[PDB]
């Protein structure tokens, strides 16, 4: 039974999310909660989040 | 039992942290960090951050 924590992949994932300008705080609120339920997942999060982040650029 | 959901101190709180000017990379991460684990204490978290920022002032 390993511990997975995903420390190093989470902390990233919310430090870059709270990083990135171009989303709206509902959206950054919505990538944080999908984050905190399923740490396992904040590599591809964080990737969706950068992808929703250049769809916003002005 | 009471669930206090910190979502809406821990976005304000972070993009107050991570927008300010005089801190370093290293300083902010460790704060997000401290704030994700106990999103509870925002507000002093917020007020340690913005002394340093203004300790640290060009």
């Amino acid at each position: 039974a390993v511990d997975n924590k995903f420390n190093k992949e989470l902390q990233n994932a919310v430090y870059e999310i709270l990083h990135l300008p171009n989303l709206n705080e509902e959206q950054r609120n919505a990538f944080f909660q999908s984050l905190k339920d399923d740490p396992s997942q904040s590599a591809n999060l964080l990737a969706e989040a950068k992808k929703l982040n250049d769809a916003q650029a002005p």
